[PDB]
């Protein structure tokens, strides 16, 4: 009780999904302030070629938010620029192309931004 078919079809190229992305590893900016630097492997395209990627960003328990909708497919590596000091930042984008939009990678190692001023709390 779950497992679901329709057919097979079969002609021309397969339209495969692209896979989320790997090694999503993401560490700051050492040069530029309140910036990190994304990091993550190229996905398996899926037979057809990308498109864009969607990097969403998940703050202090904070609901995942589109920051990065037209990315480079070809890029495989962002920079998050405006964020917040002492503040944990999550990261994880997914392959979208042609056929469609596969999945997001892990939620990138605990990203933490460095304190700007004094201790406030």
């Amino acid at each position: 009780g779950s497992s679901g078919s329709s057919g097979r079809s079969a002609h021309l190229r397969v339209r495969q999904l692209p896979h989320a992305p790997e090694h999503p590893v993401a560490t700051l900016s050492t040069v530029e302030r309140r910036a990190i630097n994304l990091t993550w492997t190229k996905p398996f395209d899926g037979n057809s070629p990308l498109i864009r990627y969607i990097l969403e960003m998940s703050e202090n328990n904070a609901p995942w938010t589109v920051l990065l909708a037209s990315v480079d497919p070809k890029a495989t590596s962002v920079t998050v620029k405006g964020l917040v000091p002492a503040r944990s930042y999550q990261f994880r984008l997914c392959a979208v192309n042609d056929v469609g939009k596969g999945q997001f990678s892990k939620d990138t190692e605990r990203v933490s931004l460095p304190e700007s001023g004094p201790s406030s709390g």
